[PDB]
């Protein structure tokens, strides 16, 4: 799962922002 790119905790953040 997690291993592809190179970024999976600085990513949710604006996944999560843009989410809600």
């Amino acid at each position: 799962k997690a291993k592809l790119f190179k970024k999976i905790g600085i990513g949710k953040f604006l996944h999560s922002a843009k989410k809600f």
